[PDB]
């Protein structure tokens, strides 16, 4: 009668659906990470404190706009807010900083200011920089020098986040003649999309380069790399991060058809993925976005790599204290699909109800996690699981199976790098995975993985290693008792390794909570 | 292989199925999920209604929370005029149903400053007196708000939360009174006229069927509506009341019960048993229960309806942003697709079509998403589970239905063609959720219109006179269906289709499945 | 009844747990029974009783007997079968199968006698000779064999197995036209016993001179199928097909798999054949006996997946040669063959030579009937469907539809009108629980139908009615009358009927769900 446990026992998915129960309350623990974009609505230390209390796990900084000075201050504010809770390490929640790059863009020039484009009219594009400052009703300059190479007669060109739609009729040397499909107001310096085109713009812009160096300087936890189209774009980002940035997680943002097409190579080269639905729905028909989303979430779950669902999840909450019914549904279905994290953009950056937006994602996620059909999900994740000789992988699956057999309150995992805990998360237990680490960055980065509740042990290192291990297990028991995940006498699963250092998790214990 | 998500269709696991979903895999022409559009000022002209039918509208919903009988009579006439403008060629005629959505036990606010269009914008932390003094029913403003629920005090209690306008404005009761409440604006916004008011956690003792509802149901009978969407159904006796009010004259009208509150969810099984179908009325629902639990209730009701073989509609805010914008949000794309994947027979538009700036674009977008989502269903497991979950019965029509759907998967058939007088034989096929469209050929125009409630049914109304020889009459209808599919691009000459008929005239005798190539 | 409680289990494990010895089966037995005819079972009198007890196919073994002897056996089987033809409701078609000798190797005669035996002691010496002067003077010192090439294919260390693999020899000196061996497994050595050489590459023809004569004899006697011995590869099968010629083109070739090479090359052999016999006697000598069940299950599964008949053969009810009841291992084996998915089960010595031939047939009947009810059709049908291509063939669509409908209403039968049998075969391949009553006017189609699990062929002999709808109705009523009389169903039960939209072969597209009148 709690946790949708009745629905969880159903022999079929249809009967599982029929058993879902609005009167079956969820556990306390919410497994899906919440990523909040920070902006004018959410930037103060006092608001950030409430965001953390409301459930923010990751603070996202959008580098499309704003100076390094500004973002540095934002990051400082985030850290001040986070560390205000530091004094009680049992209740302290790590908060990660994510840098989302501007990435390469196609832009128009200066009009004549705005101008009107009428449905059916003719409209030349030129790369002749003499028209850079002189765009108008008959003529439009663009900054992408190689556009004629990458688009054909009959192709479509979108301008100003998709408001405007053109069709290429003539394809010359340094020019294109087009008819205006979707007319409207044409401003200056607008963004241009090219659906279906293989855009050959660099993997990282001049500004992205400076921006990633700033990320390393500022000790960010992860980078959301914009407009990733191929594996080699991920490598160029990785090479720019370099030795100083080598522990920074690269999450690839899939934003166009080519990125969807070449998804498998991108996934293999990345630490995780963001389904950037905003830009993706400009580039592919909006009715196909759910397909791409479900496909990418499935493949990420199969590979055991974090996937973030992004953009317009609770959009109406920019203006309103409650979301639309479509928005509640979108969030629940992203969690049911398998998304590791869900994200807020305008809802937390600019909106009037940023705390309400964060609270709603937390509430829905928690209800949605209880409603997953773990019986089939776990069987399927096993079957598609390769048989290998890696001891930590066998221990992980063993722990998750044990956790289902005894409905443990948690799986406690000692981890330095986070990997042991990620290997458990990939099998999607129902039980929260309390990842105990002394590495503050690991604690921050753990949020990317569904089910991981990171805790940062600050206790001094004991001289006897077995005692230092027992010290950290007990810390995890105290965190669980305090947050109400379980109580004395409940059963939990504990994972440790055979020696200090990373790579040696091979020990699973089923233990009473002291 | 590379159309209709057939690579995904063949996956041995649901996880692998998801992994194979392909944006470059184009759907078939036929869209199975019915689209219900609310008609109002933006869409009630004949001219616009014609374009709604071309864009995909199957049912025209009339919302009796507003408007006079004269107003709704004319909307209905316009719907029929637009629908019959296509009747000259019976092969391309699309039937359109008329649905009456009852007002039911509502609480509504009054007019702002005596105007239905006037608004005040309110601020958080203000004071607002509510009143039942009918002297203020058209003098609602920043300070005084009139409500039509005469028993408001009861029920209500101090500290209770009162919600106005689709839950967007929130008031908290600081003090009770004889016929007045005193409140603080917990959440601000622009307050308008005749807005819906909710009292979650209060026992609203308003009748199941008010005198206005009785007036409206009588009108629906007189106007020959196809279905009634009954508001705020709480228990089986509510459904029986509507059925007895409709009486003999309304005995063929379908009753769709709207589940809009906590008691309706709890008592869902007896409501379903009593009803002809269900609407998941998410607007009120997500105010009466926590918004975060609406998806649970939605998926439970779609599941139980699918298991019962009764139609279920998912309603409210599916493409809400399209009221002001030509393109929906990504959440709205997802919401429509996920309703279809859940198993919803029909999807609905309200303000998007009733009063928005882009009613045609909203109908088109629902058509497009529905069709993409229908190809993405994991039929392999779905059909296995519907088969397993259905009892082993002696009913010959039920055996033929499952046989037909099985055969339709085996040959990836262009259609399942079903002859039906009442619709039932076509409903029995729809229940097993074939990929193929079901072409239901009838001579009963009501059956034609009502069959849109069922996933996958494309009703076609045969106009040809009855032939003296019954076998020739049957064959005439089968060929009409052949002609319709080909004109619509469902299939071409030499494609294989499944054909369902009976062994004698009249309802209840469907027992014959034939697998026939398209001539 | 019919283990229907077990049938509804959501798991194979729970299905087993629900099997119930107090749940009686239906009357219908879907698994064909093939009986080997010999002196125990050859008279018309005894063949009539065999038919009553459930024989569907009479196998003649051409390892022994003259063309004159076998023609007489065939006449007796045909006389036996046609004695029931006075009552069309009760007539059962019985097929005739010819089983070739193939490239066998045989020893000679112990001391000039067909019954004499000698004792071979473990470790004692035995000289094998090809000197035809010892052809009828075999004893414990010298044994003659009829494979003249045995010396150019075995090597010192080689093993040679004699008499159903009960006696084992090891070559300790290889000669010119001789071998010297030491007896590993001793015992009683008799005359004209079978010899095998596992690991040896035997140089004998796929189809010998005598084999050719026998296959031509088959064509002339109008047999229904041929069981072709020791098929090692596809080209062996094409050789049998070639001898059968255009005149015997409708005769079913069942490839008998009896050695390692046959198993290894199974897929090419199955694609060439009309069916398969798991010939377990020779197979369990050519390969280790403990591996035979693997081969049996691989072969039954591959045949079920290809939709081709498969027969399980040899030693199924062995002890019943001397005893009126079987061992527990034999009850288990017949049942498990049926659960594996064998279309037919066979008897050899049990019916040919043994003391209790009617009891062996009756036992196979009783066991098969219980085991068919114990099949987990829920998973079987689901796998067969999934492992089935999406096709444009209307008859296939109709067939899978009819099987689905038969499960939905637990139909008393699926009735199928068929000229060539193909339509009924297409239904059988999806393994319905309901019996498939195949109504044909073609006597060969009715006889060959017995090779497919589930098919109960009935031969309609009434003249073709001018009105086609009435001719179809006539046959459907005939199938209803047969089923009633046999207790497959009663008035008020529901049956599935499959027909075409016109007369002639290849038009099956119509399924109807009808009450039994
Ligand atoms: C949503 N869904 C569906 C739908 C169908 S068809 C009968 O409409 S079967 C099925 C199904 C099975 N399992 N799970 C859990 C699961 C399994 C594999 C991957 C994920 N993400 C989630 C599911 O989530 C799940
Ligand atoms: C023998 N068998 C069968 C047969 C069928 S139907 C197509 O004739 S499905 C199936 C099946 C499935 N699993 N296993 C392994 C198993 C599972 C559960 C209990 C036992 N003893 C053995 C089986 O052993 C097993
Ligand atoms: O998840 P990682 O990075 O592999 O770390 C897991 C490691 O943590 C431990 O449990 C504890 O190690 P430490 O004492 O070095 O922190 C090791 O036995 C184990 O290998
Ligand atoms: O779905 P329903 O209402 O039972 O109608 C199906 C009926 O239609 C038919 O196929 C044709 O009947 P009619 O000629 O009376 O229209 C009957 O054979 C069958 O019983
Ligand atoms: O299995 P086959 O050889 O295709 O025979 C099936 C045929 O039998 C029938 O049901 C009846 O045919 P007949 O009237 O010629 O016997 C046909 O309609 C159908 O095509």
């Amino acid at each position: 009668q709690t946790q949708q446990l009745h629905a969880a026992m159903a022999d079929t998915f249809l009967e599982h659906m029929c058993r879902l129960d609005i009167d079956s309350p969820p556990i306390t623990a919410r497994n899906t990470g919440i990523i909040c974009t920070i902006g004018p609505a959410s930037r103060s230390v006092e608001t950030l404190k409430e965001m953390i209390k409301s459930g923010m796990n990751v603070a996202r900084l959008n580098f499309s706009h704003g100076t390094h000075e500004y973002h540095a201050e934002t990051i400082k504010n985030v850290r001040t807010a986070t560390e205000s809770f530091a004094s009680d390490p049992i209740l302290y929640r790590p908060v990660a900083v994510a840098l989302d790059t501007k990435g390469p863009e196609i832009r128009t020039g200066l009009i004549k200011a705005e101008v009107e484009l009428k449905k059916g009219a003719t409209l030349k594009i030129t790369l002749d920089n003499a028209y850079m400052e002189k765009c108008d009703e008959n003529i439009l300059w663009l900054d992408y020098k190689n556009i004629c190479k990458v688009v054909e007669v009959g192709s479509k060109i979108y301008v100003d986040d998709g408001l405007i739609s053109l069709q290429v009729k003539q394809k010359g040397a340094d020019f294109l003649v087009t008819e205006v499909e979707n007319g409207g107001s044409l401003g200056s310096k607008k963004g241009v999309n090219l659906p279906g085109a293989a855009v050959d713009l660099p993997a990282v812009s001049e500004k992205d380069i400076q921006d990633l160096k700033f990320g390393v300087e500022q000790d960010v936890d992860m980078v959301f790399a914009s407009f990733i189209r191929k594996a080699s774009d991920v490598h160029e980002v990785r090479k720019v991060l370099g030795e100083k940035g080598k522990n920074i997680k690269i999450i690839s943002k899939i934003e166009n058809h080519e990125g969807v097409r070449r998804f498998d190579e991108i996934l293999e080269a990345s630490d995780g993925i963001m389904v950037a639905r905003g830009d993706l729905g400009i580039e592919i028909p909006a009715e196909k976005v759910f397909l791409a989303q479900k496909m990418m979430i499935g493949r990420c779950n199969r590979a055991g790599k974090p996937v973030i669902c992004a953009t317009q999840m609770l959009e109406s909450m920019i203006k309103k204290p409650r979301p639309t019914r479509a928005e509640g549904s979108d969030v629940a279905n992203a969690v049911l699909d398998g998304a590791d994290c869900i994200m807020l953009s305008g809802e937390t950056a600019k909106g009037d109800y940023p705390l309400e937006a964060v609270r709603m994602q937390h509430l829905i996620a928690r209800e949605a996690e209880a409603a997953i059909y773990h019986l089939q999900l776990f069987e399927e994740l096993r079957r598609l699981a390769p048989i290998t000789s890696d001891p930590t992988e066998a221990t992980a699956v063993g722990a998750v199976e044990a956790s289902f057999k005894c409905c443990s309150g948690a799986i406690i995992v000692l981890t330095k790098s986070g990997r042991s805990a990620h290997q458990v998360a990939r099998y999607r237990p129902r039980a929260p995975i309390i990842a105990v680490t002394r590495n503050p960055q690991t604690a921050r980065q753990a949020h990317l993985y569904r089910g991981i509740f990171p805790v940062l042990c600050k206790d001094p290192v004991q001289e006897a290693w077995a005692e230092d291990v027992d010290l950290r297990v007990n810390f995890a028991m105290n965190v669980g008792k305090a947050r109400g995940f379980f109580k004395k006498g409940d059963v939990v699963i504990v994972l440790t390794g055979w020696r200090p250092g990373s790579g040696f998790t091979n020990t699973m214990r089923v233990v009473p909570v002291p």
